[PDB]
């Protein structure tokens, strides 16, 4: 007698909860403990441990796009300055220095698997004279695309 | 995930499903492709955000053993999206019986 | 009764996890321990394991273009320099200098499957009087086609 | 480029057990790194008797 309306439904849900990547810094003091950074002097510095990259237990591959914002201020203090990102294993990923500013370091499913630390070595030579204090080297990380 | 349970006579089934939210999860989702594992391995349907209608068909054989229909989702989230307990919802229509 | 729609369906999925390469870089120290570098000097220095190139179980031929950025700031140093990439067992697959600037050293199936070393041998000469410290040295690894 | 196929069997090929194996010469875009990719092969039973 009646006349069945034929739909019957399934469902289902998706959890998005966490991004990524975790991006822990551990920043640099790089005149460092029992050293000293003179004026004009030459040398390099070298911090093992800076950024550590932390991925959940599902991202692979990860490319990060690591940026330096006020380099046109240190560019009054330093002569020059090349900083390599140690990457995760021995290889060196990335180099930043005044002029050339952009870095994309690119990590797979072997070098997150193992805990990716992303260590500084700086080769720098500060201009003839200056005398600063505390001086900020701020870096943007970008992640562009992880899969 | 669908159980598909007969009665006694029903030997032909035509299954229309069909993903009615797909335009929301758009906005959400970059690729998603959803295979309904039909009843004994054959995969007998296909939906993704594009291409929204499947036509999964069982016959005496398949209902005769229990028709389940299992999900299996290939997906890549769009880029930096966040959410929780998102839904999916799936439009069982029964089309043709015999 | 039914009119089946007659489509079935098989599927398959493909994993490309890791990149085809790893340069796990050694840096060189060249003034060395127990030796001296003087202003003016000319001589050689040798380091047998610099840039190791290890492939995964697939990878059988790699093209690496090497490539010296900051040659144009040792230019204001050295008078000449020549590195020679010491290759796999004994060939020398590359050679830089100040002036030309691009090596293109490619790896082979026989190459790869014994562990690629690829050492470095420099020639230099100091300009007259030049006296520096910790200079770096910078070359920029591009796997341009792997198969 | 060329996606279709006509695979054909006949009253030999069918009272034997017809497996379709594949076989696939790849080569992967230079630098592209993925994860669980999906292929997905639509069968049409076209005609039978
Ligand atoms: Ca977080
Ligand atoms: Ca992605
Ligand atoms: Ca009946
Ligand atoms: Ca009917
Ligand atoms: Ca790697
Ligand atoms: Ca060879
Ligand atoms: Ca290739
Ligand atoms: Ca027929
Ligand atoms: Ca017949």
């Amino acid at each position: 007698s009646v006349t069945s309306d034929r739909t019957y439904y399934g469902y289902g849900d998706v959890s998005v909860k966490n991004e990524p990547v975790n991006v822990v810094v551990s920043p640099f003091s790089f005149p460092g403990a029992n050293a000293s950074l003179s004026s004009g002097g030459q040398g390099v510095f070298k911090k093992p441990d800076w950024i550590r990259v932390v991925n959940q237990s599902d991202v692979e591959n990860v490319k990060l796009e690591i940026d330096w914002v006020n380099a046109n201020q240190a560019a009054n203090y330093f002569d020059y300055a090349r900083i390599l990102v140690t990457g995760p294993n021995g290889q060196v990923k990335g180099y930043l220095s005044l002029q050339h500013g952009k870095a994309w370091i690119t990590l797979d499913a072997e070098e997150l698997r193992e805990g990716a630390v992303l260590g500084a070595v700086m080769y720098y030579e500060v201009k003839e004279g200056v005398l600063a204090s505390r001086l900020p080297l701020v870096f943007k990380v970008r992640v562009v695309e992880t899969g």
